[PDB]
Parts: structure tokens; C-alpha cells; sequence
RNA sequence: GGUCAAGAUAGUAAGGGUCCACGGUGGAUGCCCUGGCGCUGGAGCCGAUGAAGGACGCGAUUACCUGCGAAAAGCCCCGA
């Protein structure tokens, strides 16, 4: 979500980690559509999630390649 | 008290007029400030790392404005 824990993932764990957000974020879109969204923050926070792991497949791109 | 004659004069308001009471319309006037103007001083260039200014988007629900830019009303770091 957040820490050490997350960057600490491989470099095809960080796509499969992206998609993975992104498969059940279209679902919540068809599950929204259809009138089944109890949850509507679950939308917000996912999308949040793969900002962050965009943003860091980004801070180690930089460090190390100076 | 009565009939006849001779005179004179009142009241009626379909509608109008002046004044008064009460209203409707309208937004003057007073009060206000959420907005402007001037002067004084500060500050004074932006762009091929892609501007100024825009199009289309991004919301559980989103027409308008705001902010943003498929990482989309926000993502990471530092400080308060």
C-alpha cells in the first residue's frame, strides 16, 4: 500500500500488481452500471493504489541509473 | 283634513368628479456588502524539457465552475 514492503516486489511483480487493481476496477465499472456499488470508496482508494505504484516504478527507475 | 287649479322645490346615478381609508402593481429612496476605480509602493518576461490559449476527459451520483490529467477533484518526499 505504502512502506518498504511494496518497492521490495520484482520488476514483472510491479505490472502484475498494476493489472491485478485494474481488473477488479473494471468489474466495480460493470457492478456500478448494473446498480450493485454499496461499496464507492473501494473505486477511490484502488485507483489511489496503482498511483503509488506507478509513482515508485518510477523512483527506482531513477536510483541506481544516477 | 278632500277634489280641482296655480306656483315652487326635493330625491334617482347608468356612469363620472374631488377628497379620505385600505390594497395591488412597480422598484425610486435609505441602510448594507459579497464588487469596482484611482494613487502609492513592490514585483516584472513565458516557450522545442513544448508555451500563451484551447479541445476531449477524470466524480458512486456530474449538466456548470474549480482542480487535475488515463497515475486524471489527484500520486510521492520534505517541512509547518
Amino acid at each position: 500500500m505504502k512502506p518498504s514492503e511494496m518497492r521490495n516486489l520484482q520488476a514483472t511483480d510491479f505490472a502484475k500488481e498494476i493489472d491485478a487493481r485494474k481488473k477488479e476496477l473494471m468489474e466495480l465499472r460493470f457492478q456500478a452500471a448494473a446498480g450493485q456499488l454499496a461499496q464507492p470508496h473501494r473505486v477511490r482508494q484502488l485507483r489511489r493504489e496503482v498511483a503509488q505504484l506507478n509513482t515508485v516504478k518510477a523512483e527506482l527507475a531513477r536510483k541506481g541509473e544516477q
